[PDB]
Order: structure tokens, then sequence, then C-alpha cells
């Protein structure tokens, strides 16, 4: 089998993580999303929110599985018996960074990221402006999966 | 009318913003500065300082006014009749996040943002990168106004 | 009157630059869209023809003019009575070479340069590509102007 | 069968392109690597010695084949069955055009492009580089094959 | 004498540290190495075991001293008698922030600062990532010098 | 003896170019400004003019010399005796290739390469833009020596 992971905090899942998902979903016989949480409480969502909203995110993605991360991404990875990862570039991406964190990933457990560019109708949304926005009022449901949308305005209603 | 505001938390109002001001203020029958503040406590001048600063760093752009911002940037400029916000590019900006905040900004209320790159000369001066040489006892009055340059030689004497 | 300057040399117009038009015409009293042309011969559309799909495109926006432009874009600028040029950013735009045109520009006329980043779906059309693209049989239709497609499709018939 | 095809002109392969084609292969069940020459006669190697230096270089390689690709690379994707290219970054990888090319194949023909960090000490050797210091008498046989080393030396001596 | 002063927080100091050491070491007659530490208690190693693992680590280097630094860098450099900062580049490194650094740098004391591009194999371990993936469990050691593997070891035993 | 090299093809130096031989003087022993040209007649000045505009523009420096450079870079600085060149970063730098040059030139003669800002006001000039602007009739005089200025004004009375 040919797999990959696709790691984040996911607090919440955004639309631009959705279309990373069926591509990786796409192009690998398997997918493991994995949910990789705060090291101190600081996130919108607990970890079963966060799940629950991604599962209901992807259910058109029969070859795609939600579990939850434990510390390095890479140890996790390669306890799914794969050595890929692949992640989305959006707008705002610190993609230097993101280049750093690959050459470690693959220096330390052999572990190779792919990287692929979100689609442009999804390439400005993040959790963390989602959120800033969300809480000061505005609208970015076009930018969110529905069970997202409906927590979201569980929260301010 | 056409009109423009200019955001910002100056804390506080360098050159390098001044610099964009006169240049909205030279394109746009009307600017607004806009100061948007901390959502908590953790800058060195409070609100009417800041308000006085830019103020007294301004006269000389009878189509500028001053005001307090609150809420989205978005929903403020609307506020103000306009549909425009002009920003100034330095060295330091991080330009893909202007840029993730310009989309979503259009986005959600139909808000433009135009940005100006700053004068080469006030290119390198930020609102705390001035602070931390400030505090540390550097001279850094060549890049701020002076109304700037009275408040802050008060809080070092 | 404010009034903005859009510089380039359209070969062919794309959505990429209507959008940039629309969001100068929305802001400014006046903007006059300025085709500038090859030093040597080796363009796809010859003159003529690129004014004509530029009027073609912007008939919606009663604000908007087309000329040609002859020389340095500054002395064009500041023979229409205007001190400002509205240019766009996309996917693939070397901003760094945009950065350095716009303080020349300013260093020897005064001519300030906005910025805006043009919308997520028209991001990634340039005039070369779409050109390269075409002529390989690719279907870019739904990245140029009508006027554009009816042009292009005349020259593979 | 997943696959992938990982396109460029290969005058010469470098080891930095190696790597990549060793990646894709671990983690597709197949790789084409399409070689895709000059508009116009302007390479060092002709045709039969790219694909010969290519062949020679991925013996190690079992799930991995050599074509000849023409027209747009997206045509010759979906024509090997596929709907995925691999590409490399490197030091001096012209990210923002990368980007625009794999914005517009998504576009044209629903082609995904994932994007790999080339490993160190293969990141600051590309064809033309390479063959400039070689035609300059420099030493870059580390960051060769030796099937392109082989051949360099023969142009030489 | 000729003299370049290369600063930082060295927690730990790493092999693209020594690297950039080493070329300093080879261009200037005199390199001190300036410790310059947290504003407020948030590092791994105190003061005195961050020296000694620098001075471990450059018994080499018979031309370089290590100090702890005080104050605005520069002030420390002119301490030196010296006018030159070396620094680093790596991926991952915020280029724009250390341009603005050094241009204020020059502005305020006319001391330049001179980047180095820090050798390939050591181009993405950084303190911070080095003690993220040490202390998740990662192996990190051929990145950083002996004299910091061992206390490294010591703190997770 | 320290030392650096200064490579370029300066048709013609700028004020740019000898901030950057000025902020080498100041921290080399010796410095050698090495005029490196087309390999294909291309230029506005021919090697004797290039090499007077640099003299002439750099008298006020006692431990620079101006020679001109054959072959690869760092075989001509190796044949100076040095390991080390100076490259300046303005807006507009392909700051991705000047990095990947920079390991290439370590890679195959183990000399080094320190990159310095340019001063903010020399920032954007260029030779190339400098050109196009000179000759479609702009002013940049004082963006340029005096005795680049004199030639400039000769070739277009
Ligand atoms: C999970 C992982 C792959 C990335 O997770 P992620 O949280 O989805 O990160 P993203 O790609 O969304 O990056 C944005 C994160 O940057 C952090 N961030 C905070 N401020 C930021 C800023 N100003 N700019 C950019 N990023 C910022 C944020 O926490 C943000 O998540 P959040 O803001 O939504 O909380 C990574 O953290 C990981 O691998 N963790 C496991 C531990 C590990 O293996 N470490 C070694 C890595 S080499
Ligand atoms: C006001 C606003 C336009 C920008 O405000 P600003 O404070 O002037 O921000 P700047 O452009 O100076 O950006 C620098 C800010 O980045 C933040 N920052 C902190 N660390 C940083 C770092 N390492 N790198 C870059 N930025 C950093 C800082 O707070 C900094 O302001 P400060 O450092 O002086 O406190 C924006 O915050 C805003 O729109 N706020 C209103 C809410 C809104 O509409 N939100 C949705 C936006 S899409
Ligand atoms: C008109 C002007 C504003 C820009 O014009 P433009 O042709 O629309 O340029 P764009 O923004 O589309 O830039 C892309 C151009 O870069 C050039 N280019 C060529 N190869 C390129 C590459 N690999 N990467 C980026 N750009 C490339 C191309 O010619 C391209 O136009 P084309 O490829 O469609 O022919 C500018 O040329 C100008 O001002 N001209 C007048 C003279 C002047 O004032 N000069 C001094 C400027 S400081
Ligand atoms: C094959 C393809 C994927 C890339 O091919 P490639 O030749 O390997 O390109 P690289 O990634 O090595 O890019 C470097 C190329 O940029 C070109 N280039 C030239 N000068 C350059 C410069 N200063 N900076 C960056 N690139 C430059 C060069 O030709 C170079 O190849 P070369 O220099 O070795 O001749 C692409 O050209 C392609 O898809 N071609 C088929 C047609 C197509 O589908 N077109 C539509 C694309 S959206
Ligand atoms: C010492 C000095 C040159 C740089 O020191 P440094 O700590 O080695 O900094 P680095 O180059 O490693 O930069 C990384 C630092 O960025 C800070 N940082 C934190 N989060 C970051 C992030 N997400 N991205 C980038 N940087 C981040 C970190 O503190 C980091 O050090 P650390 O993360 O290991 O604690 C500078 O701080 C200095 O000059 N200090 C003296 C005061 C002075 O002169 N100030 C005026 C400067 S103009
Ligand atoms: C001399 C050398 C250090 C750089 O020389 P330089 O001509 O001063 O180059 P610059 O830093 O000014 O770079 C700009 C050059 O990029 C080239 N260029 C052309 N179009 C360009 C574009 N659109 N964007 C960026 N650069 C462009 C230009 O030729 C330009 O010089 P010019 O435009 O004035 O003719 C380098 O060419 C060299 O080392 N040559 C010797 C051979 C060698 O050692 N080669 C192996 C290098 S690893």
């Amino acid at each position: 089998m040919t797999g990959a992971v696709c790691p984040g905090s996911f607090d919440p899942v955004t639309l631009g993580h959705v279309d990373i998902f069926e591509r990786a979903a796409a192009q690998f016989d398997e997918v493991v999303v994995a949910i990789l949480v705060n090291p101190a409480k600081t996130g919108m969502f607990d970890l079963d929110e966060r799940i629950a909203m991604v599962k209901e995110s992807t259910t058109h993605l029969p070859n795609l599985r939600v579990q939850v991360g434990h510390g390095l991404v890479v140890d996790f990875v390669r306890s799914c018996g794969m050595t890929a990862i692949v992640k989305g570039l959006r707008t705002g991406t610190d993609f230097e960074y993101e280049l750093q964190m690959a050459q470690m990933n693959k220096h330390i457990a052999g572990v190779d990221t792919f990287f692929v560019a979100t689609a442009p109708r999804y390439s400005f949304v993040s959790s963390s402006l989602a959120k800033e926005v969300a809480m000061l009022g505005g609208d970015v449901s076009e930018l969110l999966p529905e069970p997202v949308n409906r927590r979201l305005r569980d929260r301010l209603n």
C-alpha cells in the first residue's frame, strides 16, 4: 500500500485542509489525518470536537482515516507504516519554516514531505484567522465545512 | 468622495507610518487613520497618547482625520463610508501574511487593500524595533516624529 | 480629480488585469490603462488589437480610458495629470523587482505605486503563460475576457 | 496503481533530480520521467543522450520508466494514466513560478503537483549552473551521476 | 586588526553556529562570540553552561574568544573595538527581519552585518528545533557539537 | 593579510556598488574589485571604460585595487590569494540565486561569500535599471558616481 499522513492541529479544520485531504486521498492508497494538539491548553475546540469535525467533513473519502497523533510527527508516520507527509501551501504559509521542518523530518526518520498548493478559493483561510474573524463577528462560512460552521454558530449564539 | 483608511496600532507612530499617511492623503480625497489597540494590555503608550502622537504628527495633512477603531478593520472601513485600506511595506514586513489578510478582508466585506513601499530612509523602522532599541538606550530619533521623540525622552529621563 | 494609471503590455489582457482595472476604477475618479509595447517586435497581438481587447473588456467601467503609452511610465503618468500607478500582484509576480521599479519611479518623478492582490480565481493567469498554454492547445478561456477568447480562437482555427 | 510523472529537460540530469526520482519511486507504484525538450535548439545534449543518461542513472529504480514528453505536461501526464506531477525544490528554485504553473496545471487538467525538498547536499546543483561551471573548467562531479560525468569529461577532453 | 562579532543566544550552540564561527575566524583577525541571553528566564541552559558549550566547541579556533554580551549588540560590538557582525543564513531564517535589524544596526552605530550561508548539512538545525526534537525523543546528535550532545543526554537520562 | 574580492560586470558601477566597496574596504586589509565581462558583446561600456569608472569612483579607498577577472570567479579569488567574496543585497536582488551561487562557489573552491545590505538610499539602483531609465531620458545622477554621470551624459548629448 502507498500511504500518506496529513498532520495538523485542525482547530478547526478548514476547507483548505479538506482540499489537501482530497488530493492526498486521490494519490495515495491510504491517508491518515493526524490530529496533533497543543502542548499547553490553548485551543478553541477540544480534541473530541476536532476529531468529530474532521470525520464529518471527510465522509466522502473512504480511504481516509482520522487518528490522534502523539510525539514527533515522524514517529506517528512510521507507526502508521508510512514514510510520507502531505501538507498544503496557502497564502500566509511560512514556507521557509515548512522547508526546515521537512529537512529535519527527513534527517531524523527518513520521512518525505510532499507539499501541494491549496485551491485558490481556499488559499487564504487558516484556522487561526478563521477563528479571529469569527470571534470578531465576521462571516467565514464559505471557507469552512458545514460540520465546522454548525459548531462555530453554536459557540456564538 | 474617494477615501482610504490607514489602520494600525501605532505604538508609537513612526516616520514610516507618516510617509504612508502622506501618500494616502495625496491620492484619496479623505484619509482616516484608524488606531486599533491590543486585545490585551500590552502597549507602551495608552490610547489617548497614541491618538495625540498621530494628530500632532499629521497637522500638515488637512484631509486626514484620526479615530479609534473597533472590531474588524473592514467593519470600521465600511463605517467610514469607504472600501479601501492603505498599508505600507517595509523591510521586515511579513508580506505573505499581509496578502492573506488582504484576501480575507476582500472576501468578507469587499474591501480592497492597496500596498505602498515606504520611503527607503524610513524602511527599517517599526514601532516594535524602535521601542526595543529606545529601551536599550539607542537613538532612533531620526526615525520618529518629534511629537513621539518628546514623549519617548520623557519616559527615559 | 483623483486618478491612477494601470500600465502594462497587455498581450493579451487577462481577467487578472481586468480585476485590477475594476479595483482602480472603484477607488479613483479616473483610470487610464496605459498600453506600453515591446521595444522590439516580439508580441502576439499588434497594438491596435491590444487596444481593442482592453476597450471591449472594460465597457462596464465608464471612468476608465485606454491610451498607448510612450517612454518612461512615470512620464506618461505625469502627462495624464496623475501621480499614481496601480498594479496587481499575482502568483508568480516577481515582487522584489516590482518594489525596485516602484522605488525608482518614486525617485525620478515622485510617482507612487499602489499594489493590490488579484482575486484568487485570477491569480495564476499571466499573458505569457496564457499564450504558452493556448499555443500548446490548452483551455484558458475561463481566465481571459471573451473579447480575447474570440481573437485567440481565430488565430488557432 | 498510484503513479507520478517527474518532468524536466534534464540537460543533463543531476543528482538533485535523481534524489527526487528516488523519493517519487518510494511513494508511488509507478514513476515516469518525462523528458521535455527545448522548443528551439539550445541544449548541450541531444535527446538521445539525455534519455541514456537518465536511464543509466536510475537502474536501481525498477518501478521507474523514462519517456520523451510532448506538448503540455498535463496532457502527457494524463496520457500516462496519471494525475500527479512530482517536482523538486532546491536553492535557487523560483518557487512563485512553480506555484503559478502548478495552479495552471490543476486548472486546465485537474493534475496535482507535489513538491519535495531536495537533499541538502544536492540542493545547489542545477543543470544550467553545472554546465556553466563545467564549461569554465570547474569540478561538479560530486553533484552529477557517473553516467553524466563520463559524458561531460568526453566533451572537454 | 580586523575583527567580527558573532552574536546569538546559543541555547544551545549548534554545528550551524560553529560553521559560521569557522568562516568568521578564517576571514577576520579576531572573532568574538557574544552570548546575548533572554530578557526573561526562558532558556534551557543557563549562561554558564552556554559559555562552556561554545568554548568546548571552538578549541580549534585560536583567534576566537567567547564573552557574555549586554545591551544593544552594536554597543557590545563597539566595546570590542569592532564594527562588524557576522551572522549565518539557514533554512528557516527570517531574512526580511535579519535585513531590518542589519539596517537598524548600521543606522544607530555604523556597524556592518555580513551574512554567510550555512553549510548545507547544517542548514536545517536551529537551537529551538533541536531542543524541540530532543525533548520529544528524536536524535539530532549529528547536528550538534559533542560538548552539547553530552549535556543534552544528561538532561534526559 | 585579510582580503575580499568584489566581483561584478559594473556596466556601469553604481553608488550601490561603491557602498559595498567601502564596507569591504573597512573590514578587510585588501579589496580587489573584479570586473567580469559578458561572454558575448552586450554591454554599454567597454572594459576599458568600466575599469576607469571604478578607479575614478574609488580614489578614496587606498586598500582597494581594480582588476579584470577571467573564468570562474572562485579561480580569480584564489589567484588573488584570497578566499572571500563580498556582495551587496539590494531591492530586486534574486537572493535565492545568490545563495545557490554562494553554495556552489564554496563547494568547488572553498570560497566563502559574505552578503551585506546596501544603504537604503542606494538600494533600488542597478546597472541595468539605471541604463534603462537613462536611455529613456530619466535622471539617475543621484544614484551613480560623478565619473559615471559624466560618461553617461556624453553618450546622450
Ligand atoms: C502538527 C505540525 C505538523 C504542524 O501543526 P499545525 O498546528 O497544524 O501548524 P500549521 O501548519 O497550521 O501552522 C500554523 C501554526 O503556527 C503557529 N503560529 C503561531 N503564530 C504564528 C505566526 N505568527 N506565524 C506562523 N505560525 C504561527 C500556530 O500555533 C499555528 O497553529 P495555530 O496558530 O492554529 O495554533 C507540527 O507542529 C508537528 O509536527 N508537531 C509534532 C511535533 C514534531 O514532530 N516536531 C518536530 C517538527 S520538525
Ligand atoms: C490593525 C491591523 C490592520 C494591523 O495592526 P498593527 O498592529 O499595526 O500591525 P503591524 O502591521 O504593525 O504588524 C506588526 C504586528 O505584528 C505582531 N507581531 C508580533 N510579533 C511579530 C513577529 N515576530 N513578526 C511579525 N509580526 C509580529 C505585533 O503585535 C506587531 O505589532 P506590534 O509588534 O507593534 O505589537 C490588524 O491587526 C487588524 O486589522 N486588526 C483588527 C481586527 C481584524 O480586522 N482582524 C481580521 C484581519 S483579516
Ligand atoms: C509596462 C511596465 C510597467 C510593465 O509591463 P508589463 O509588460 O505588463 O510587465 P508584467 O508586469 O506583465 O511583467 C511580466 C514581464 O516580464 C518580462 N519577463 C520575461 N521573462 C520573465 C521571467 N522569466 N520572469 C518575470 N518576468 C519576465 C516579460 O516581458 C513580461 O511581459 P511578457 O512576458 O508578457 O512579455 C514596465 O515595463 C514599464 O514601466 N515600462 C515603461 C518603461 C519604464 O518606465 N521603465 C523604467 C521602469 S522603473
Ligand atoms: C518541463 C517543465 C515542467 C519544466 O522544465 P525544466 O526545463 O526542467 O525547468 P526547470 O525546473 O529546470 O527550470 C529551469 C528552467 O528555467 C529556465 N530559465 C532560464 N533562465 C532562467 C532564470 N534566470 N531563472 C529561472 N529559470 C530560468 C531555463 O530554461 C531552465 O532550464 P534550463 O535553464 O536548464 O534550460 C515545463 O517547462 C513544462 O511543463 N513544459 C511543457 C509545456 C507546458 O506544459 N507548459 C505549461 C506549463 S503551466
Ligand atoms: C542576539 C541577536 C543578534 C539574535 O539572537 P538569537 O537569539 O541567536 O536569534 P536567532 O538568530 O537564533 O533567531 C531566532 C530567535 O527568534 C525568536 N523567535 C521566536 N519565535 C520565532 C519564530 N516563530 N520565528 C522566528 N524567530 C522566532 C526566538 O527567540 C529565537 O531564539 P530562540 O527561538 O532560540 O529563543 C539579537 O537578539 C540581538 O541583537 N540582541 C541584542 C539586543 C539588540 O541589539 N537589539 C536591537 C537589534 S536591531
Ligand atoms: C560576476 C558575477 C559574480 C555576477 O556578475 P554581475 O554581472 O555583476 O551580476 P549582478 O549581480 O549584477 O546580477 C544581475 C545580472 O543578472 C543578469 N540578469 C539578466 N536578466 C535578469 C533578470 N531578469 N533578473 C535578474 N538578473 C538578470 C544580468 O545580466 C545582470 O547583469 P546585467 O543585467 O547588468 O547584465 C557572476 O556572473 C560570476 O561569478 N561570473 C563568473 C563566472 C562564474 O564563476 N560562474 C559560476 C558562478 S557559481
